[PDB]
Parts: structure tokens; sequence; C-alpha cells
DNA sequence: GTCTTGCGTGTTGGAACACGCAACAG
DNA sequence: CCTGTTGCGTGTTCCAACACGCAAGA
């Protein structure tokens, strides 16, 4: 699934926060499509972090994925998700497009579970008062 | 040298210290194809670095060299000067390369000043074409 | 008394040498903490009320037998009040609280704190308090 | 020797980073009776940090020494590493004094494990008798 | 209580800044 | 030779993400 590329030897997927809020996120919702499926559709809160990895097309360490949008500590398998840090802003050219916000996985039930090294990094585009989010999922250390 | 390769957006060359020294700098002995089309040959030590990112075939921040195999040796106003420690690049368990760090000090040695040109040369753990792989970027 | 030197109770010495003595109503060498009456003022006029303390100032007042009103504000409780322990006994709960000016819950928060300590007990009576302004 | 000074229960000592260095360090070169007392003048590097303790004045948790004003000193089994920010003490609007974070690192450098053992080294802004003033302590 | 997102504030190893032993040439 | 003038090691200072775990609020 990324053979068919022919990549050249010591290329990777290194995209800018920017890119994929606009050649990702944007392109999926105004729900264009893409020459290959690279970043899967999934139910990401339907499953431990660990099983996830083997769910993405490719990756190695870090795996990218779409989740339906939520209509908080979202409980997600044996788990929950905790929100941290200061949710951060994507910009392009000036316009405010996007939100990366980060996530670490408890284990267990709120607020008494057990940190691990799992991270989630949810992108969500901006918006005024087919529903997707990017994530990127990966292992620390 | 990108867009004959047809490559979907995000894609950047992020290469390991390892596929720098074994998929790269050993290869380009060897003749491969997307190795010897993909690196300009040029003697970085003959020109300034901020002279160098038109000298790239391809770069944002980052610029990769092969210059010819040889201490503070001059290039234009300056001298490159080694700073950190030196690294063994290890490929399954066998040493195959090291990484060196250097700095562009503007001026005459040792009398210079530093400057953010950064360099990172790498050289395969072998015996006496014959090159080096160099890295550029400015800092901050 | 000497220099360099300054009051840095432990929260059990509040408990036990200061909250305990005055409420077996023994006496002090010194009056060093002085009763007031805390929920009649504004934090801001408290410290000139305090017999010494650069930063935080301590007192005394009557014991209530939520949210109470105090000047022009009222004081919202925060964290999860706490426990001070003494060689294996509970004697007291610190509790920390935020001064908001105005009309709850739409009043306004500031920087002025007050920490209460409480004696514990069974199913003359003070707590002791530390006031100060943050940051 | 705190027991001479007749304390009330509660006081302890409590110093500002612009006292360590207005009231305590450089009053030691201008001969003061509490500040001679009061802090022990001891060598930290020839020394373990948890040998310390028993080698102050007084102390609960944290420990004050004085030091002879001189990287990666070597005591005991170990180094001192720094960490963090130095900071600028300030008094009455004047600098007077730095404020120097440092940890234990048990072993031989840089292959050590870093301990708890925590060191604040403080020097005075002034030229080239000359000490630091260091307090110690364990985290956790 | 219950179940958050926030925001401070803390720790780690990365990265150059800079020393003085090295090593050759004058 | 023994001094000169010119690098490379390496140790210590630095700074910046990356998140901790609390405590406010929803
Ligand atoms: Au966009
Ligand atoms: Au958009
Ligand atoms: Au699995
Ligand atoms: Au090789
Ligand atoms: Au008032
Ligand atoms: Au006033
Ligand atoms: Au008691
Ligand atoms: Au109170
Ligand atoms: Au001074």
């Amino acid at each position: 699934p990324l053979t068919q590329l022919s990549l050249p030897p010591g290329f990777r997927f290194y995209p800018t926060d920017e890119e994929l809020m606009v050649q990702y996120l944007c392109r999926k919702a105004a729900g264009y499509d893409f020459s290959l499926q690279l970043i899967a559709e999934i139910d990401l809160y339907k499953f431990d972090p660990w099983v996830l990895p083997n769910k993405a097309l490719f990756g190695e360490k870090e795996w990218y994925f779409f989740s339906p949008r939520d209509r908080p500590n979202r409980v997600a398998g044996s788990g929950y998700w905790k929100a941290t840090g200061t949710d951060k802003i994507i910009s392009t050219e000036g316009q405010r497009v996007g939100i990366k916000k980060a996530l670490v996985f408890y284990i267990g039930k709120a607020p008494k579970g057990t940190k691990t090294n799992w991270i989630m990094h949810e992108y969500r585009l901006i918006e005024p008062s087919d529903d997707w989010v990017l994530c990127r999922i990966y292992k620390k250390q």
C-alpha cells in the first residue's frame, strides 16, 4: 500500500501540521478522492491504542487515521483518552483552519486510571456556529 | 528531480543515519539509479554554505551533498568547526559509519565568530568513488 | 528575635501548636496569631490586621456551626479539602479558598487565597486561616 | 546552633534568594556573628550528598553550606549536573547574585544514572574568603 | 459526585556553544 | 628543539518540545 509508489529508499511521510489539515483533512471532507487510499477510515474510539497500528495501512511508529467527529475523556476500549497541554492551532496563509489536540492514554476507569506512553494527536477543522477528524497515533519512546 | 517520482503530499526526504550510510553512501560505489540522481556532487569546502542551497538538487531547510573525502578546512570566508560527539552508526549490529557535527565560523581561525550555519559530516568506516555525505542547514 | 528567620510552620504545627493550644484554651508567651472575624472583611484589608507577616498573615476565626459571604464577595472552596495527620492520627483538615468579588456564581476570581485549618472531630470553637495573595 | 536563639514553635529557616546573596554571602566577607555561626564551611565536592546531612549544623529536608569557589566536578561516586535556567538574583534593583540548579548523578560521566539528590549553587556577581553557598536536598 | 479540557510547570536529552590537549609546521 | 598557530575532542550550558497530574468547570 506504500509499495506501488516505488518510493525510493529513504523517503517517508513527514507531513507538516498544515498538510494534514489541507491535503488530508480538507480533501476528505469536501469529499474529494485520493489516488490511493493512504489514510484509512477507522473508528478510533472502539479500540485499545495498541491494536491500532495493525489497522493503519502504512507506518512504522506513527499511524494515521480518520474517525467520525463527536456529536471529553471519551472512553475508548479498556481505557480513556485524556486531553493534554493546551490544544494548539493550525494556520495557513494567515487563516486559521484547524486545531491539533494531544492525548495520552490512561488505562482503566477515570480519574484513577494509569498513564501510558500511548499518544494521539487529533486534528480537527476550525468552524462557525461527512464529518471527520484526523488522528496521528503513536507510542512514545 | 522529485517530480519524476510522483509524490503524494506530505512526503519528504527523511533518511535515517543508518540509511544514509547503508542505502546511500556504500551504494554510490555500487552504482544505484535513484542514489546517483538524488544527491549533487559538489565540493562543500570551496563555498560558503549560504551559496549552497542554490546548488542542491532540491531541499527546504536542509541540503545534502557528496564532497571529496580528504582539519578546519577553509571554505569561503570561514571554516567548519567540529562540535559535539562523533557518533558511531550501526546497521544490524554491524558498524558501517560515523556521524560528525560541524559549525561554520566566519573570519579567520581561531578568531572567527560562530554563526548558525551547521554541517553534519558522515563517513563510512572503511580503509584506504570515495566521498563523504554532508547535510547542511541553518539553525533556529 | 534574630535575622534570616521566618515563620514557616508545617501544616502539622499550625494544627498542634496553634490550633490545639488555643482550643484547649491554653495561653501563649506572646500573642502571635490574632483573633479576628475573617468573614466581616475584604481580603485586602486583612493584612493590616494581622500582627506580623509580609505576604502571608494568619488568623483565628469563630467556627461555623458554604460560599460563605464575606465583605464584597464570597469565598469559593477549591481542590479537594486536604487532611493533616500527626503520628498517625488524623487531627485536621486544610481547605483552600479563592476569593470571588461580587455575587455568586457570577463573581470574578482574584489571586486572593485562604487556607482554612479545622479540627477533625466526632459526631470556644475556632478555625485557623492562612491568608495570602498569589503571585 | 538554633537553641541559643530561643525559637517560638513554627519558626524555620526560609531565607529568600535575595537574602542568601545579600544577608549571608556578602556578609561572610564582612565578618557577621549570626552568619559565621549558622552555616558550616564544608567542601561539598569531596562528599556524596547523602553523607552531607550529618555534616550540617541543623536542617530537616534541606541543608546549606559554604564551599570553596572554584564543570561536572566529581564528588563521591558521581558528579553534579546543572539543570534548568541559571537565575539572576537582584536586590533593590541592583544585581547581586546568580542561582544555579544542579542534580547528582551516580557513576561516571556521561554514563551515570540521574538520582533525586539536588543542589542549588548560589554565587555573587563579583570579580576575582571566597565561597559559594549551596543548598542540598532530596526529591520525593 | 462524575466525568473534562484546560493550563502551569517540570523534566530529558538533544544540540552548539567553548574550552585546552593534540599535532604538525615553521 | 622547543614555539608557533591552527582542530578536533569533549564536557556543560542551554533551551524546547512534550507532556504531568491537579483543580476548575461543565
Ligand atoms: Au484549509
Ligand atoms: Au477548509
Ligand atoms: Au495486537
Ligand atoms: Au555497508
Ligand atoms: Au472594601
Ligand atoms: Au487598598
Ligand atoms: Au490534635
Ligand atoms: Au475560614
Ligand atoms: Au551584594
